[PDB]
């Protein structure tokens, strides 16, 4: 099973994301680091084991609109994959 | 064994993608439900044989919010790509 930690903080800004256990969820995850950092200003604090276990995007600026959408977007993607494979569970902080 | 068709026009706006056939599925799916949920964009999809054919139309190209979220659909399949070149991309 794959685990994702969510946090939000009480602006509604997504800080940090954690997935540990890890097709479609690292796809969606990894690809949408790949847009943060390709497509905005944001280049968040990236993190993970040497296995590359516990994998934790931490947001840098929580102001920039385009990467909260991006996340906002990741998220609505891997509660989708959830929905349906009820092998991965979403745990908000 | 995936084909991606991405089609972008002059104002550099994604009109199309078309998938013909796990990650893959996922991000497309995904990206749809980010759209529809989290912006005012309304796609026409086209939709056959579950799953075998997907077409996402833009209606609004000039919602900067659904072109975002293609953009990172198409950033998603490109990494996809780059390690599985089983999906090839195609701009049209």
């Amino acid at each position: 099973m794959i685990t994702v930690d969510i946090t939000v903080n009480d602006e509604g800004k997504v800080t940090d994301v954690i997935m540990d256990g890890h097709a479609g969820a690292s796809a969606v995850l990894f690809g949408s680091v790949n847009a943060i950092i390709g497509l905005t200003s944001e280049r968040p604090d990236i993190n993970y084991d040497d296995n590359g276990g516990h994998f934790h995007i931490r947001s840098v600026d929580t102001n920039n609109d385009e990467a909260q959408l991006i996340l906002q977007t990741m998220l609505v993607s891997l509660q989708t994959i959830e929905e349906e494979y009820n092998n991965i569970r979403l745990n908000y902080k």
